[PDB]
């Protein structure tokens, strides 16, 4: 079905995913700096999904360029799956240095490009250019970075053929001019309009942590819940997104539902490193499952769809065996209800399932008929 919770019905695009309530809808976003997908893992990824993404660096080490990567993926997962839909990435805010586009912002480049520095925040106390671990800022309020950025996101969409492109941040550095958080929101809309505009028109646009940016929301076909802290994952702030997801649905738009269980800091992963690290946060989102797929089956609306893993790589959730996200769904019989007034458990009843989560002591129970 394409009603929405509130008993209106979405409108979709031609050019959107397809969707379908046949099992827990999937969105799969991923990327590895060392390689390109595999055969079988190509074959993994798109029996599990029709919408995906390929990460900032990814085989960039081996293709050279991030774009390259992403070109070569879209290619394989269009020859498999013809009416697959995969998105390019790129970065709002932090100039990654991981395509050709963005090749030149290194400490040994940059000052070998004058026309381009110019596109970054400078401390203004030492005169420095700003950055964190080495990635330089870029700055929205400067026009002539926004029309190279928007120019080098199309020329990115166009080399690797994607659907679209995930746009990354939304925040524009305000916090290091917060005299100006009107100026930066206002540019930071205007650059997202412009790049819907400058994109062909049945390309996605996808902003990241949107929903809620009233400047950015009118350009994005589509906008992801990321989850990064445990304020996003707080009780209240689920309640929230629930709503959030029903207005995007309302206004046609797509809501990615992400879900890393990297975000909890729980106390299983305290101080593991590397694959003894990786075990763990497997354990952890095996054992989670439940609880998150039942916080997302709670809001869930029409072309909306539920990424699920422990991180953004190619090997933290897109090859995992997750059955529970392969189990007959059905369409939602209605909005889901608040148990309580003022508890914190909820439920909700789709054709082949039954949805119980409480959201303050983190337990859930999905009933499959």
């Amino acid at each position: 079905d394409f009603y929405v919770s509130d008993g209106s019905k979405f409108i979709s695009q031609d050019f959107y995913p397809k969707f379908s309530w046949e099992s827990t809808p999937e969105y799969a976003m991923f990327g590895n700096g060392a390689s390109l997908l595999t055969p079988k893992e190509v074959e993994k990824i798109a029996a599990k999904t029709d919408f995906i993404c390929i990460e900032k660096n990814h085989a960039y080490r081996t293709l050279e360029f991030a774009e390259i990567g992403a070109r070569e993926e879209i290619k394989n997962f269009k020859a498999i799956k013809p009416e697959i839909k995969a998105l390019y990435y790129f970065n709002s805010a932090y100039a990654w240095p991981f395509t050709s586009y963005n090749k030149n912002f290194k400490k040994n480049k940059i000052d070998d490009y004058p026309e381009l520095k110019k596109f970054i925040l400078v401390d203004k106390t030492t005169g420095e250019l700003q950055h964190r671990n080495n990635t330089l800022c870029f700055d929205v309020l400067n026009p002539e970075f926004r029309t190279w950025w928007v120019k080098t996101v199309a020329q990115g969409v166009k080399d690797s053929g994607a659907d679209g492109v995930f746009i990354d941040q939304m925040h524009g550095f305000v916090w290091l001019r917060s005299s100006q958080k009107e100026e930066v929101e206002k540019a930071m809309g205007e650059m997202m309009a412009n790049l819907k505009a400058a994109i062909g028109t049945n390309k996605i646009l996808l902003g990241n942590n949107a929903s809620s940016v009233k400047d950015v929301f009118p350009a994005i076909d589509a906008a992801m819940f990321e989850h990064y802290n445990n304020k996003k994952l707080s009780k209240e702030n689920l309640l929230k997104e629930w709503g959030d997801m029903l207005a995007n649905a309302k206004a046609g738009k797509m809501s990615i539902f992400r879900i890393g269980v990297e975000a909890e800091k729980e106390e299983a992963s305290q101080t593991l490193i590397k694959g003894s690290r990786g075990e763990s946060l497997e354990e952890l989102s095996k054992e989670r499952l439940e609880y998150y797929q039942a916080c997302f089956l709670i809001g869930a609306q029409p072309y909306s769809y539920f990424q699920y893993g422990w991180g953004w790589r190619l090997d933290t959730g897109p090859l995992v065996d997750y059955p529970e996200l392969q189990k007959p769904l059905g369409a939602p019989k209605g909005a889901y209800k608040r148990l309580h007034e003022n508890g914190w458990e909820f439920t909700r009843e789709f054709e082949h399932a039954s949805v119980w989560v409480d959201t303050e002591k983190k337990e859930a129970k999905i009933e499959w008929k």
